[PDB]
């Protein structure tokens, strides 16, 4: 299904207008995409949670139907800058203190961080192919290692801003089934233009806490990893086979997390495109359990 879930709403944040999905009533079930994705990534999963709460899917700034930052540059869209826009967006949405988090990739780095800082408001965390902890190159998926190493080099501007590699090569390359034309249109739409409109999908891999750099993001991930490993908050780990990011040591460490349910679905990185109904069913099961009658 290539059809988006529901419709986009917009809200002005820090003078910056962000796009989001908000469907239903009750405690929110917050789904957050990462790079180079948008709310669209959850379109076939969110339906499974219908009637279970308030279904919300935000577009990170510079992503999806969210406004671009201007002026943009190599120093724009760092982690700190996304969190400052996201924090204010999640505040404006009045989510309450019984939020379930559903996270992926930078959505998990961001969601996990948010969760630590607001642990009291977090009913539960469902995560998959996440940034669970700072890592080394040896832990990074082999097939894409030297490419991710090049994004974090001066070649990074040519690969991404000029050629849109993350959107056109990384994203298809880590989904196990052939995407449809309408589906690749929706992922490429926010990045149709060459240059700075594609800056966020280059700044994101530059932000990954790898090999001790960058130190601020490393620190934040050190922080929430230590916390998550100790929090009794209910967790749903959607493991993937063969998976990509959350394998090996990081997978090892995640399996250490308390009060955690784990399932395995078919997929590489963007597993919502390979196993949306298995992921959806599991998330709705998790929320039901968290929200009886
Ligand atoms: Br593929
Ligand atoms: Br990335």
């Amino acid at each position: 299904g290539a059809k988006p879930f529901g419709e986009k709403k917009f809200i002005e944040i820090k003078g910056r207008r962000m796009a989001y999905i908000d469907e239903g009533t009750g405690d929110p079930i917050l789904f957050q995409h990462g790079n180079p994705t948008s709310s669209y990534l959850w379109r076939n999963i969110m339906p499974h949670c219908a009637g279970l709460g308030r279904l919300i899917a935000c577009d990170l700034i510079g992503m999806g139907d969210s406004d671009k930052l201007d002026p943009s540059g190599p120093e724009r869209y760092a982690y700190a800058e996304h969190r400052d826009y996201l924090d204010a967006l999640w505040e404006a949405l009045d989510l309450g203190d019984r939020v379930v988090l559903v996270v992926h990739d930078w959505g998990s780095a961001l969601g996990f961080d948010w969760a630590r800082r607001h642990r009291e408001r977090v009913q539960g965390i469902a995560y998959m192919e996440a940034i669970a902890m700072p890592i080394e190159w040896a832990d990074f998926p082999e097939q894409d290692r030297d490419l991710f190493q090049a994004f974090r080099s001066q070649a990074g501007e040519e690969l991404v801003l000029q050629d849109n590699v993350f959107v056109e090569q990384v994203l298809p390359g880590l989904i196990l089934r052939p995407l449809s034309e309408a589906e690749m249109a929706a992922y490429r739409e926010p990045f149709l233009a060459a240059g700075e409109a594609r800056r966020p999908t280059l700044s994101w891999p530059r932000q990954i806490p790898i090999a001790g750099t960058p130190a601020d993001v490393v620190a934040i991930a050190r922080d929430y990893a230590g916390w998550l490993s100790e929090s009794p908050i209910p967790k749903l780990f959607i493991n993937a086979e063969p998976g990509a990011l959350t394998t090996g040591r990081m997978r090892d460490f995640c399996r250490t997390w308390p009060n955690q349910t784990e399932i395995t679905v078919a997929g590489a990185h963007f597993i919502q495109e390979d196993s949306p109904d298995e992921i959806g069913a599991a998330i709705a099961a998790f929320v039901r359990r968290l929200r009886p009658a």
